[PDB]
């Protein structure tokens, strides 16, 4: 039936050699060509996994109300000060507004405090902090005094050594009460003299308690409404030369920058790598069969199916997106085999006398329905994902699986052909030691083996599972590094999830509803940026002002010659010597240690004094423009709001988005599913309509856990079937299923053993097993068709691991492919061919 | 030649029966009176699972340098106000202080605070938190002058509505900063009309920080350095003071050891009655399989000599009976039945097959010594697997069990047949239809499950182990519904580490260190209670208590009469509606709200009144009276400390100690081990001598996982060698090993499937049932030599299915214990035998 089909295909294909080649050339040109005209590629992640109409409504509508909602990049400024990271967060959003106004990129806002925050940020605290910090402020009106009056370095010292000398004798100032200011101040210093850089942040020995290391300072960049907005921030912060001046740096992420950062990580070595496959293919491919003519008839058929597979794949599909490029790699993995596994065999045909025609009429009756079982299971696994929502793998296997046939057709019609036209001693003595303890331990082998799995089988508790999607992007790319950084920043509304409320009156009743889950936290309406009682904290703010605002605005200051610099900096170290022994306790160790610093710093130069003003001076001119503004506040209502602060939150209509920013406690990672899942799955339970960031990508996973369980369940199925339809006895149907069982546990219990999570990715190869690990049952049943000696001999004469070693170098391709997403799957083909091989070379009694 | 000698045995047992009943008789006797005179039980968790000396050593270093920290139970005090809650301590407290010097019980002392912390309050706040509540309270003395003075439901309305009326025209104060005042009380008098708990905390309005609704206070009690014991002595005091009542609180008590005992008292809720109802299923079982009233009570007779002889040997060799290893009667009964079950009924058919007395006996010998032989020694071997591990409960439990079934079939081979030739005494139609089915398709059958397990193989990867033992336990008894809730309070400290260091001063260098991780929150030393550099403070709350003390300290008012309360009720609730209709605000809702309840509070009783002025009036008292306790601070010398602290802190070699309180995220999980084990680790890692809390525990799942692991992987290496010696040649050891392969998958792939996670307990049977998996492996080969056809009819009349009944019964009764530990272990062992008896009559080709 099928094995007559195929002598005969081959009889026609050898009796009209030279018409083969002509009209597979011709077929191959028509398709070559065919592959550029619309040969595009998508990057977008919404295209991997598919989502019901019901969740695609809903992130639609947060969409379709407010369309720069997706699209704004999120640039973060990072200086050594927080006043140097917002002055040079407002140098940024500067020059970025011009482009802006002439098109070029959208509305830039920075959401941590443009000049509407700056003012008017001392109103949104609570009632009584305002109170109090006016009377801290008010207080300190003869300290903000003398540094209004001389912001200079030698201001600075004078002011010092001004309170070093006569107020620690009056009792009016005490030394541990200055260890707050001297020790930072010290710690600046030493900086300052070890020549890395670094800044005094004044407001963080102040009126701000959190000194955390590097200090930020965002602004967002939305898209335009029809280079691009990513390049446009490239080219300003780099023309202000603001990293050199202010001592930032500008680091972006965002919706679009992190797709894009995805596709960088696959075309990454992708063009070496991809060459230097086929050099071990090649020199696998000539240890099979060894004749230069043979090789390059081999690799004239693999490049015509690689075409055509291209063509008829791109017609399909259409898009070749990120997850279903790995279809060219697989196809020479396993596409090969079939000219390995018959090639090998007509190479044996002629070298037991036979010749010409004979030899390759018969190599096709040998493997004849064998290279049709193992292309009809192969593509089985792969056409097991085409019914899932999983376009990415869906894709993939409708590709493959159809390249698998045409492959298989390939080798059929133009492998015979130019193997007519064009026309060409074992000996392994190494395997002797191992075939010998083999072929006479083999009996107990296989009960040892057995009993080995049966007995890890306990490991597979501890067989992990992995969540959260941002483990398989790349970590150390420009787009993920950033954004693994803003965990902590509320602000950077990088875990929130949004629901879309019809109205703003609705929306503070639902996020009053989700304050009340112990997950939440943080909600923020438009109604947030209307504080509760503005009237009194300006009635507090406004006396504070009566006395600050006159002592704030002092007139400028003398440019202090060198030779007076260095007088105040002995002057300020040398009052604190004095004011550390006269006066000992916890104050005096840290006035010690500047002393030591100011007397270094004195004796220094002056470029590096010049250094440490602009590490003291500037950022204190910085800081006192700053107190001026937030004593400076106006009246805030809704019709008082910036145009764009509403449109971010109330579109011109009736659409008030609630962001739910979740509670942010020190911990783990938020990415990770213990609370980020706790919370997408509480907060989704609660308001059903929140969709967007942990509630979007939970649904993702259940979506993709829910993705390979069928295809998984499809494989062995239409494998099952297709193994029953050909071999018509029961009795070989449960021969070649249990090794399949082993072999699918060995892996799962390696995965433990080894120490490998299954993810996302990685967990597509456990269908694909299926449909190889039958086909080289396949293969390895023929090696050993001549008989039960030497395993590996056979093996290797008849050139199964010749097969093995071209579809291992292809997984080995993908195992180094710097992208954790498809490395990870990588590890996991290899990992199960190799306990599919060794399952096989072990379970021969059982198999055969 | 087993067999042989098995026939010796019985042939022995038979024609002089008398012989054996009298001496099984006195062996009985004798064990019996054994068991009665042991029968020691320790209820302790550490005897459960080792650990080496380093883990050891570092239990004891604390322990040796604080003898009194172990035992010290936790007693929460929980009221419907922070100031019922404390005052209800305080009479707790000093109630259990006279008894403590009465060698009752030890010292009895309260964290939150005593009147050391009481005084001392304001001194470890912040100081600039400090400097501001000074300034605040300064201020608020016209308020707190009304208070004090008039400390009544009357007074209260009165200073209510006095503030209502000329206060709030003038502009003095205004209504909205009132309305959480108005609210709250609102909220409370409404709660005084319902009936349900009620009690204005002048604590959760003033200071604001609106503390958990149910208010806690903690008293710890030490024991003895040598009548019922402390956690009696508590629940005494507290029970008779009756006061607790009054006060609203009710006492619950948490300790190592009160939290310990709770876990036995689980496990035998209804086991009495469990295990008889257990005995009385089995005996319908005996009958169904050996119809006759002679043969079940010989059976019954052999069953309880064997019982009884295995645990005299049991204690002989343990001596413990820890509730992991007292499970070992009901898996006896269970187990050790089924031996009588398959030779009472090869007699009763080979004995009705046409023979007699002394032939069926001595032939039912013949045909069953080497798989009865096969069987007890391998339930035998899965037992000792766990001999050689750390995990001394199951150890013992494996001991005991181990040698109760080389007994077991022991007490059938000679004393069964002695009584049974003394005494002396198969058509099922509807298996018809299903054996019909199953006979006729079992070829696609075996194929179609061998195919479905394959694709349910991907679902192991959402396997997930349990790593902390809270979940097994109970969490329904007092002692863990206490711990529980304690998640909250810091100053019960529940999952922190314990690190003993030589000296204080060494001390505050490790604790001062341990700050600088992510995820530590907080650490106490003895120096921690020496707050921070406060002698500013001294001088501001002196300040406070110039103005605020004489405003306190007023002569009490006179008692208002009946008839004023509701004028004085009536005055504040129609001075509060004009108040909300003439100046309108966000409070004017709130003071409507006042309005209502209290006209409806005016119009109701005498009692009712009184009843809401003890909600309202008697905490005013105990409110003010820890104003002036709080503004009287005194000194924060080390010798200020008394003598407990020190103590409880610093041993008397020197020897300091720090406790690391994890840093507690607003979150969610108190439980998993996502953020526990990660501080577990990280503080472990630091700091190596670490140990207590998570890191015992932590520490104590690696050692039963590595325990455990062992356990399994020794199971099979037992079983395997054992069936390569009985049963020659390898065909048949891998008859029986592929099937228990199978059925161990299935088994895990149901744990995915029902949801039923893997704990500590629950994983013991995963090792237990390779022996059991292939003793039925026996019994169903031996149900099928005659019919071999009609499997499912054979295995009912040739003993099986009634030998899996007894087996399940047992597995059934551990099932419904009431203990999580013992209840999960008893649903794996169900799910496991209904997978391995599934599995045995599909794969029927695999064997005969």
């Amino acid at each position: 039936m099928v094995t007559s089909l195929i002598v005969r295909l081959v009889a026609w294909s050898v009796r009209r050699p030279v018409w083969v080649v002509v009209l597979s050339l011709l077929i191959a040109a028509f398709s070559g060509v065919y592959v550029a005209r619309h040969f595009k590629i998508n990057t977008d992640i919404s295209k991997l996994v598919d989502a019901e109409p019901q969740w695609a409504a809903l992130s639609q509508a947060v969409d379709r109300a407010f369309p720069q909602r997706n699209g704004t990049i999120l640039a973060v400024v990072e200086a050594p000060a927080p006043e140097f990271a917002t002055a040079a967060a407002h140098a940024l959003t500067e020059s970025l507004q011009k482009q802006a106004a002439a098109g070029r990129i959208g509305p830039v806002a920075e959401p941590g405090g443009g000049p509407f925050f700056e003012h008017n940020g001392l109103l949104f605290l609570s009632p009584q902090q305002v109170a109090d910090t006016t009377s801290q402020l008010a207080s300190a009106r003869p300290l903000v005094n003398e540094l209004a009056k001389n912001p200079s370095l030698t201001g600075l010292a004078t002011t010092l050594s001004t309170t070093l000398g006569q107020p620690l004798l009056t009792g009016q100032v005490k030394l541990p009460s200055m260890a707050k200011l001297l020790s930072r101040s010290a710690a600046t210093v030493d900086d300052v003299l070890a020549g890395k850089p670094a800044a005094f942040s004044w407001r963080a020995l102040v009126d701000n308690d959190a000194a955390r290391q590097p200090a930020r300072a965002f602004v967002t960049v939305q898209p335009v409404v029809n280079a691009q907005t990513s390049d446009v921030i490239r080219e300003t912060a780099r023309a202000l030369d603001l990293e050199k001046r202010y001592g930032a740096v500008v680091r972006l992420t965002g919706e679009q920058p992190l797709a894009d950062d995805e596709f960088s990580s696959v075309e990454d070595g992708a063009a070496l790598n991809g060459v230097v496959t086929l050099l071990v293919v090649f020199v696998i491919l000539w240890l099979a069969l060894r004749s230069k003519r043979m090789i390059a008839s081999v690799l004239v058929t693999l490049f015509v199916g690689l075409v055509v597979t291209a063509a008829l794949g791109l017609a399909m599909v259409g898009s070749l997106n990120m997850i279903s490029v790995a279809f060219m790699v697989l196809f020479v993995g396993l596409g090969v085999d079939f000219s390995i596994q018959y090639g090998v065999k007509y190479r044996e045909e002629r070298f037991r006398g036979e010749a010409i025609d004979a030899a390759l009429i018969g190599a096709a009756h040998s493997m004849g329905m064998p290279l049709a079982l193992a292309t009809t299971a192969v593509a089985a696994s792969f056409f097991s994902f085409i019914p899932t929502a999983y376009r990415g793998v869906s894709e993939l296997g409708l590709i493959a699986g159809v390249g698998m046939f045409v492959a298989l057709l390939t080798t059929l019609t133009l492998l015979p052909a130019l193997l007519r036209l064009f026309a060409p001693t074992p000996g392994f003595p190494w395997l002797a030691p191992v075939d010998d303890y083999l072929d006479r331990h083999r009996k107990p082998i296989l009960i040892g083996t057995l009993a080995v799995v049966i007995g890890a089988l306990p490991l597979l508790a501890f067989l992990h599972f992995d969540f959260n999607p941002l483990h398989l992007k790349d970590p150390h790319s420009e787009s993920m590094s950033t954004l693994l950084a803003l965990k902590d920043s509320p602000e950077a509304a990088v875990n929130d999830v949004t629901l879309l409320a019809p109205s703003l009156a609705d929306a503070d009743a639902a996020a009053k509803r989700l304050d009340a889950l112990p997950e939440v936290g943080r909600t923020t309406t438009l109604s947030t940026f209307i504080p509760a009682d503005q009237p009194e904290k300006r009635a507090a703010i406004a006396t504070a002002a009566s006395t600050l605002l006159p002592a704030l605005t002092q007139p400028p200051a003398p440019p202090a010659t060198d030779a007076q610099r260095v007088a105040a900096l002995k002057r300020a170290s040398d009052l604190l010597g004095y004011a550390a022994e006269d006066h000992p306790g916890p104050g005096a160790a840290a006035a010690q240690h500047l002393s030591q610093s100011l007397a270094k710093l004195a004796a220094a130069d002056s470029a590096t004094r010049d250094r440490a003003e602009r590490a003291f001076a500037d950022t204190l001119r910085i800081a006192l423009n700053q107190l001026a503004a937030l004593l400076q506040p106006q009246e805030i209502t809704r019709d008082t709001l910036p145009p764009p602060l509403v449109r971010d939150w109330v579109a011109p209509d009736g659409k008030a988005l609630v962001q739910i920013s979740p509670k942010v406690p020190k911990g783990v990672d938020p990415n990770d599913d213990t609370m980020l899942r706790h919370f997408a799955t509480a907060v989704k339970a609660a308001e059903p309509g929140a969709i967007g960031g942990p509630i979007s990508i939970l649904h993702s996973a259940n979506t993709i856990i829910s993705a390979f369980l069928h295809a998984a369940l499809w494989s062995i199925i239409s494998i099952t079937i297709l193994l029953w339809i050909t071999l018509r006895r029961f009795g070989d149907v449960l021969r070649t299923l249990v090794p399949l069982l082993v072999s699918g546990i060995v892996t799962l219990e390696m995965c433990v053993v080894l120490g490998m999570s299954l993810n996302f990715a990685n967990i597509i190869a456990l269908p694909l097993m299926l449909g190889v690990g039958v086909a080289f049952k396949v293969y390895f049943v023929m090696a050993w068709r001549a008989g039960q000696t030497g395993l590996l001999h056979s093996s290797l004469t008849h050139a199964v691991l010749f097969s093995a070693a071209t579809t291992a170098t292809a997984f080995g391709s993908l195992w180094l492919s710097h992208h954790p997403g498809t490395s990870s799957m990588g590890k996991l083909l290899a990992l199960a061919l190799t306990c599919t091989l060794i399952g096989a070379v072990v379970f021969q009694p059982v198999l055969m």
